[PDB]
C-alpha cells in the first residue's frame, strides 16, 4: 500500500527495472561501492533529500545509496530530464519519488517541496544531494530550521558549486558541502566526455538532421564547451568557438577551431550593429554552455541563418534569451520537445514558412531533454564520487557541533585525490585497462607512494 | 666576431640563416614580442645577469633577445647535448651574446659548456637571476657553487622535472634561492607540454626513419601532458596506439580519448623477471614512445621482447626513461645517420648488415623532438617564452638576495604566475590565431562573479 | 474524400508526418530543384510505379517529388521495421496508396508489397519499378511475370538488389531494363558510407544508450558500408578492429587506421569452434556486419563473444548474422521494442539477473532504421534524385512498347550519365553553402574537359 | 672502374645503402616480387628508359628490375626530388643515374638526354618507365627512331598518364602503355594516403610552423588533395577547399569541409575584381593539388594574406604562378627550397619587411621537395605494380609484332584487378592485417572465386 510518490504512469516500472539492471553492468565504480560498504552500512540513519535529473543513471545511485542504509525522498533538477520508466521503476521499490518528463514550473516546484515535506510537516532529513542547486536555496530560504540538523550538502554541477561559494563568501550558507563537480573522476568525465556523447545524440533525435558540412557555433569552452566541440567536429561538422576566457581560447585554437565572437570587436554593447551579421548568417547551429545568462542574445536570434537549429546544454535556460521569442514569435510544436519558432510575427504562422529556427528543448539542457543525457559509464564516475562525499559528509556529523565549531568546520571542499583515483581505477577496469604498478625504485624517484596519490593537488591532468 | 670571442658555438659562418629564422620566429611569437615592445622603454631587467640553461633552438633565440632587448646581459648554455640548432646558436654568438652550445655534445663538453657560463675569465659571473630547463644548473649551482647563490633573487625553471627537483629542494630546506614555476602556467603545460609534442614527435620520428605510421601499432609509456599530445601526434597519423600509465585516473582519460590501456607487464606487476613480459603484446609493437619523467619504463626485458625492427624513443627530459645502457653493454650499435642507430640484438661484437634482428633507437634515447627536429614550433614556444620573461621580471624585480632576513624566509618559496598574466599571455596568443575573445557585459561578470577584465576562473580550475 | 486504399499503424500520425516532411524538403535541395525543374513538363505523366523502399520521410520527399512530376504510384517499405509511422500516414492522407507500418510480421510484409501490385483483386497496370534490396523485382519476376511485360524498366537503390539484377541479367531471366542507382557517386559514395557514418552510432545509442569511447568494437566488412560504419564508431572513441575477404577494402582499412583481424585463426572458416579466435571475440563490445554476404557473424562467433556485447546488422538482409542459432538454443528477453537480450543460459526461461547475455537490436534487420531514422534527409536527397533522374529516363525510353528483336538489344542494367551524376552533386555542394569554382577555357583545355564538365574519365573511382 | 653516371658525392653511397636495407623491410609487396621472379628472370633482355624521383624507395624498385633480369638507365622527374645518398648507392652499385637534388633546369633535360644516349649513340632501349611524361615526350619528338624498338611505357603518375591519353587521342602515341596510376593499390594508396603522411611533413621540414589553430585553402580535392587535406586537418589547420568538380566538391563538405572559391561566384575573370579579397586575407597556407594550369594565380598572390605559406604538390610548378612572382616581386632565399617573395617591389628588400610569402621548393612538387616524399611502405603498392607492368608489356613484346597486331594492342591499358588484389594482400600482410578466407558457400552467395577478384570492375572503393 505505498502510495507516497508522484511519476507519470507507475506501469512503467518493468522496462524500468530492465534498463537498470543493464545499467548496474555499466557502472562498475558505483556497483563496486554497493559491494565494499554493504556489510558496514555507512548510511545507516541518513535521510538524504535528493533533486538530481530521475534518468536511469540516478536510480542506479537512488538504490546505491538505499543498500548502504540510507532513506531517501527524490525529485528532479530540470522539468525535460526525467526517464519516465526510471522514476516509475523508483516508486515501484518503495522510494519516495516525484518527478515525470515534461513538468511544468509549478508542477517542478511542488515536486521539490514533496521531498522536503512528509505527510505535511518537514521530513528529519539530515542529508541533501543537489544537482544545481535549487534543493539547496529553497532549504536555506524556506526551510531554514531544516538545516539545524542537516550535516552536508554533496553538489553535482558547476552551477550549483558557484551558488554555494557565493553564500560561503557572504556567509550565509549554513551546512557544509562537497564540490562534486570538480573530481576529476566527474569534471573531465561527465562534463567533457558526457557531453560529448549526449550532445550530437540529442540533435539527431530532435531533428535527424545531417550535421556534417554544416556550420556550428559553440559559446563557450569550458568542460561543457569542449565536450560540445567534439561531438559536432567528430560528426563533420565545421565548428566556430566564442569565450571570454583567453586561456580555454587559446586551447580551441590549439584544438583546431577558429575562435569567433558573435560581435564586432568582441564588444557587447546590445545594439543590432554590433552583431556580425555575416557570420550569424552563416551559422546551422548555435549551442550554449556557458552557465552564464543571455549568451544567445535576441540580436544574436534575430541574426542567425533561416533554419538554424538552437539548444542549450548548460544547466539553466535563460543562456537563450527564449523570452524574446516566447514575446514576439509564434512556436511551432514538430513534437515534444522541438519547436519551429517563425521570425514573421506572434499572430499565427504560414505552415510554410521559410523563415523559423528550429528550438530544443524550449532551450533547457538539450542532452536529457531532448535524449537521455550522459550513457551509464560515464555517470559512474560521478555517482560514485556522490556516494562517497554521502559518506564523507554523514560520517562527520557537523550538525552536532556547537556553534563555535561549527564554524571551523564550514567550508566548500572537494574530495581527496585518493577516492578521486579509486573511482578512476574502477572505470579503468570496467573497459578492461590495466594499469601499472611502479616499482619501489621508480615510486621514490618521482616521489610518491606505490599506492598513490600520483599527482600533487595543483596537478590539471 | 669582432674583439668578442666568449663563446663557443659550431660554425659561426651559419649566424646570417639563423638571422633570418630569427626574424620569420619573431612574426610567430606575438605574445613574446609584445612583451618586447610592452616593456622596452621601462627596462625592467636593466641590471640583471641571467644564467640560462634551455635547448639552444631559434626559438630560445628569441627569447633571449627579448631577455636582453629588456636591459639584462645574459651568459646562456643548451640544457641537452642533442637539442642546438646551430644556426641559432651562430645568430646569438654573432650578437655578441655569450653562449657555449652546439648540437652533439659528449656529456663531458655539456658539462664544460654550463661551467662556461657560470665562469667568466676563470671567476664566478656576477650572475644574479637563473633561467633553467631540467634543473642541471640549478645542480650545479647548489653543489659546486654555493657562494654564486648569495647574490642570486631568483630560479626561473621551465620544466616538470625540473620543478620536481626544486620541491624536493625546498622540502629537505636545500634550496637557496626562490623560484617561479613556469612549467605549470596554463599557457605552458597545457600549450607546450601537450600541444608541442603533438606536433613534434611524429616531426622527429619521420626525420629521422621515414617511416610510414599510418597502420602500425604504438605503445606509449604515459599519460600525462607530454604523453597526451604524444599519443595524438601518433593518432592522427593513423596508428594504432595503446597506452600505458600508473595513474588511474590519468589512464580513465586515455580509455575515454578512445585509447586502449595495458601495461608491459601482466597483471602489471614489474617484479624485474622476463617471466613477468607480455610477450604477446611487445612483439606486436612497431614504436614505443616513453613520456613519464621517471627512471626504465622501457627496461631491458621490454627490449628484448619488442618486435623486431620496432623503433624506440624518448622524449622525458632525460634518456634514462629507456635503458639504453643495458644496450651499450650487450647489443652492437651500427650509426644509420646522425641520432639514428640499429640496435642489433645478436650480439655485442659485430653485426650481420643485413640482420632482421634490431631496434631503431632514435637520439641515443635522449629529448626525440629536439634531438631529431626542432622541438615545438615558434608559435607555441611564444606562450611558455612569454611566461619565462613574466618571471624573470617578477623575481629580478623582488630582489630577493637583498631583503632581510625575516623577508627572505617568507619568499623563499616556488610560486607560479598569477592567473591574470597567464590569462594576458594567452590573449596575445589567440590574437595570434586572428582569434575574437568576447567581453563580458557588466551583468554577465556580475552573474559569474568575476570582474569584466578577469581573471575568468577560480585558481582550483583545472582547463 | 473516401479514400481507403491504404494500410498504416495510425493515420492520426498524419499531421506529425507532414510537419517531418516540410522541414526535410528545406534538407534535400537536390531532390526539390528536380520537383521545380520538371513539374511543368510533367515528365512522368502516364507512369504507374510499384514502389518498394523504407517507408521513411525521406522516402515521403521522393514519393510526392515523383507525384509531382505526373506519376501515380503504390508503396510499400522494404523492411519489416524502417517505416516511419508518421511518414506512412502522411502519404496515405495525401490520397497515395501505402501499405507499411512499423513492425510488421513477415506474412504482413508480403501482403503490403501484393497490395501495391494488385488494385481492387487484380494486377494494377503497372508500367515501372523502385526497388530497395529486389524483393519486389524477384515477386513480380516469380508470380507476376505478364505485369512485367507492361514494365517499361526498374531503377534500383541498393548493392544487393543490383547484385540480384546482375544475377538474373546472366542467367537470361531479367525481363526489363534497370538502372543501377546504386553506383551514381552521389548515391554509393554519399549513401552507403556517410550515411552509415551518420546513423551507425545514433541507432546504437538510441537502443542501448551505451558510452561507446574506450570500448573494443569489431566491424565485418570494409565496403562502402563498412568504411562509413568504422567511421561512425571510431569517431566516437571506440577502439574499431576490421574483418575483411578483399585484400585491397583491407588495405584501405589499414592505411585508415585500423588493425585487420579475423574472427577465425589464419582466416580459416572451417565451421569448428575450434576455428574461432576465443581471445579475440572474449574482447569485443560491439559487432556490426556489413557485408551483403550470408553468415558473417555464425553460431560458433556467437558462443565465443564477451558477454553483454551488442550483436547487429546494417547490410541489407538479417542472415548476416545467425539468429536462427539464436532463436533454436538461447532465450530472448525484450528490453524494449527493437532490443533483445539474448541469454545463452539455455533456451527455457532465463534468470532476469543473468549476466551471460547478448544485446541483438532489431532483431539483426537493418540497424540504422530498425533502431533510428536511417540516413538523414540532406544525405537521401542525393540517392532520391538519382532514382528520379532514373525513372525519367526508363520511362521516357518505353522499352515495353519495343518488338522482341528490339528489346533483346535494349536488356541491360547501366547507370545514370556522369553529367546527371555531377549536376546532383552540384545541387547538394550548394545545400551546404558551398561554392564550386569554373574552369577558365585555358584550364579546361589544359586538361581536356569542357568547362560545364564532365570534369573526369569514366574510369575515376573519387 | 664504373663511372657512367654523375651524382651529387659518391661518398654518401653507404649511407644511400643503409637506407635501402632498411627500406627493402618496408616493402614487402616489391620485395615478394623480386624474390618471386628471380628464377625465371622475366626482364631479362629488357633495357629500361628510367625517369623517376631518385629517392630511396625508387632506389629499391631500380633495383627489383636488375635482379628480375634488366638492364636500366635512370634519372629523376624533378629536380628538387632526388636523396643524393639513394643516387649515389645506385651509381656504386654499377647502374647509370643521372640524379642530385637541385638540378637547374638544363642540367634536368642533360640527365635525361644522359640515359638515353650510350656513348653518344641512342641506346638500345626497349622499355620505359615514366613518371610525369617528360622522358617519354623527348623520345616521341626528339628521338622517334628509338620507339621503333620499345614495347611498351609503364606510366606512374595522373599527368602523365593525361598526356599518354592525349596523344592515343590524336594519333601520337608510338607504343602501348599501362596506366600504372590506377591500380588502387597506387591511386588510392599513394596520391592520397602518401600526401597524407609526406604533405605536413614538408611544410614542418621547411618552415617549422604550428600548423593547428591556422587557415588553409587546398585547391583541388581528387586523391592528392583529399590526402592532403587530410594532412592538415589532423594537425588541427581549419582546412577549406576548392573544387572544380561538384562529385569532389560533395566529398569535401561531407568530410567535413567548407568548400569555397578564390573568386567571387566561382568566376574567374582576370581581374582583380574577381578575388574574394576577404577570404584570401585570411588564409595562411595555400596548397594546389590540380594536375591544372595557374590554379594560384597572380591576383590570388597579391591577395594572401601576409606571410601566409605557399606550395605545390600537383607534379608541375605551374599550378602557382611563380613566373608572375619572378617578374615583380624580390626572392630572399631562407635556406635551400625555402624563399621569402616581398610583395614589396623588384629590386631589393627590406630584411625585416613583412609583407612577403613563404614559397616552397620554388614551386615544385613540395613533399619531394622540401622532405621525402611518400614512404617506403606506401610507394611499396606504386612500385610492386611498376615491377608487373614492365614484366607484362616486356612480355608482349609489341615492338616485335606484325602492324595488325600492333594495332589492336596500342592502347593505354591498366593491370587485371586480380594483380591489384595481390599487391594489396602482401601490403595488408606487412601490417599485420588477417584476411579472412570466404568459405564455398559464401563465395556462391556473393558470386566470386574463393580466391577473388572480389569485386567487378565497375567497383570504385
Ligand atoms: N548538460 C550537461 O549534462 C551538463 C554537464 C555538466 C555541466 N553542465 C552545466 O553546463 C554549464 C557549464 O559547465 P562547465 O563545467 O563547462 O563550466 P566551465 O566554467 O568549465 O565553462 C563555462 C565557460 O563559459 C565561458 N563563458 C562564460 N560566459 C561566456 C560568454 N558570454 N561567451 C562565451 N563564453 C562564455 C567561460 O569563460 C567558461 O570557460 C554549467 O551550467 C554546468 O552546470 C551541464
Ligand atoms: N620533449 C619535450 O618537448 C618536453 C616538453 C615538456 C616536458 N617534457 C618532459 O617530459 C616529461 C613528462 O612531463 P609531463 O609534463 O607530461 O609530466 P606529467 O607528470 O604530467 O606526466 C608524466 C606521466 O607519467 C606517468 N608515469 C610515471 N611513471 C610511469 C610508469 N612507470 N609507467 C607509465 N606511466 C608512468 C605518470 O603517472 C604521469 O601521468 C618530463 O620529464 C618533462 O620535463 C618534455
Ligand atoms: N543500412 C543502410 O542504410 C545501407 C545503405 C547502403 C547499403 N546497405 C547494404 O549494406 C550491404 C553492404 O553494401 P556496400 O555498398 O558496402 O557493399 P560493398 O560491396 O561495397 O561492401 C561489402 C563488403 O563486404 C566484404 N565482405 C564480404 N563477405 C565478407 C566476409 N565474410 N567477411 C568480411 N568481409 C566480407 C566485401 O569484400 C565487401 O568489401 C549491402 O547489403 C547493401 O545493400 C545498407
Ligand atoms: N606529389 C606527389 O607525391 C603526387 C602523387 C600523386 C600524384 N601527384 C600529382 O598531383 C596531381 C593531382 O593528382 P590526382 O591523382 O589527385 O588527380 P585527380 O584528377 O584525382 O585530382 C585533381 C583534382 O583537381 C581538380 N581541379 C582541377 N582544376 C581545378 C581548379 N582550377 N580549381 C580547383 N580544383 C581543380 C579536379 O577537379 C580534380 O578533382 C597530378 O599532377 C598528379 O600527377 C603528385
Ligand atoms: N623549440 C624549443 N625551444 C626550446 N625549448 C623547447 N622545448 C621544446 N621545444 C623547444
Ligand atoms: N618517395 C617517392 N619515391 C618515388 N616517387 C615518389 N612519388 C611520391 N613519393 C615518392
Ligand atoms: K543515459
Ligand atoms: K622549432
Ligand atoms: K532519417
Ligand atoms: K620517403
Amino acid at each position: 500500500g505505498f502510495t507516497d510518490y508522484k511519476v507519470a504512469d507507475i506501469t512503467l516500472a518493468a522496462w524500468g527495472r530492465r534498463e537498470l539492471i543493464i545499467a548496474e553492468s555499466e557502472m562498475p565504480a558505483l556497483m563496486g561501492l554497493r559491494r565494499k560498504y554493504a556489510g558496514q552500512q555507512p548510511l545507516k540513519g541518513a535521510k538524504i533529500l535528493g533533486c538530481i535529473h530521475m534518468t536511469i543513471q540516478t536510480g542506479v545511485l537512488i538504490e546505491t545509496l538505499v543498500a548502504l542504509g540510507a532513506e531517501v525522498r527524490w525529485s528532479s533538477c530540470n522539468i525535460f530530464s526525467t526517464q519516465d520508466q526510471a522514476a516509475a521503476a523508483i516508486a515501484a521499490a518503495g522510494i519516495p519519488v516525484f518527478a515525470w518528463k515534461g513538468e511544468t514550473e509549478e508542477e517542478y516546484e511542488w515536486c521539490i517541496e514533496q521531498t522536503i515535506l512528509k505527510d505535511g510537516q518537514p521530513w528529519d532529513a539530515n542529508m541533501v544531494l543537489d544537482d544545481g542547486g535549487d534543493l539547496t536555496e529553497i532549504l536555506h530560504k524556506k526551510y531554514p530550521q531544516m538545516l539545524e540538523r542537516i550535516h552536508g550538502i554533496t553538489e553535482e554541477t558547476t552551477t550549483g558549486v558557484h551558488r554555494l561559494l557565493d553564500m560561503l563568501k557572504n556567509g550565509t550558507l549554513k551546512v557544509p558541502a562537497i564540490n562534486v563537480n570538480d573530481s576529476v573522476t566527474k569534471s573531465k568525465n561527465d562534463n567533457k566526455y558526457g557531453c560529448r556523447h549526449s550532445l550530437n545524440d540529442a540533435i539527431k533525435r530532435g531533428t535527424d538532421h545531417l550535421l556534417s558540412g554544416k556550420q556550428a557555433l559553440v559559446i563557450g569552452y569550458g568542460d561543457v564547451g569542449k565536450g560540445s566541440s567534439q561531438s559536432l567536429r567528430q560528426e563533420g561538422m565545421i565548428v566556430k568557438v566564442a569565450e571570454v576566457d583567453p586561456i580555454c581560447a587559446m586551447q580551441a585554437c590549439m584544438d583546431g577551431f577558429e575562435v569567433v565572437s558573435p560581435y564586432k570587436n568582441g564588444i557587447n554593447d546590445g545594439t543590432e550593429a554590433s552583431i556580425d551579421a555575416a557570420l550569424l548568417g552563416k551559422i546551422d547551429l548555435i549551442v550554449t554552455t556557458t552557465g552564464n545568462v543571455n549568451v544567445c542574445d535576441a540580436n544574436m536570434l534575430k541574426a542567425l541563418k533561416k533554419r538554424a537549429v538552437v539548444c542549450n546544454i548548460g544547466h539553466f535556460d535563460n543562456e537563450i534569451d527564449t523570452a524574446f521569442m516566447r514575446k514576439n514569435w509564434a512556436w511551432e510544436e514538430v513534437k515534444p520537445q522541438v519547436h519551429k519558432i517563425h521570425r514573421t510575427g506572434k499572430d499565427g504562422f504560414d505552415a510554410h514558412n521559410d523563415d523559423y529556427l528550429i528550438l530544443l528543448a524550449e532551450g533547457r539542457l538539450v542532452n536529457l531533454g531532448n535524449a537521455t543525457g550522459h550513457p551509464s559509464r560515464i555517470m559512474d564516475g560521478s555517482f560514485a564520487n556522490q556516494v562517497l562525499a554521502q559518506i564523507h559528509l554523514f560520517e562527520q556529523k557537523y550538525a552536532d557541533l556547537p556553534a563555535a565549531e561549527k564554524a571551523k568546520r564550514l567550508s566548500v571542499e572537494v574530495l581527496p585525490k585518493k577516492l578521486d583515483e579509486e573511482v578512476a581505477l574502477e572505470m579503468v577496469k570496467g573497459f578492461g585497462g590495466v594499469v601499472t604498478q611502479l616499482t619501489p625504485k621508480q615510486a621514490e624517484y618521482i616521489g610518491v607512494s606505490v599506492e598513490g596519490p600520483f599527482k600533487p593537488d595543483t596537478y590539471r591532468y
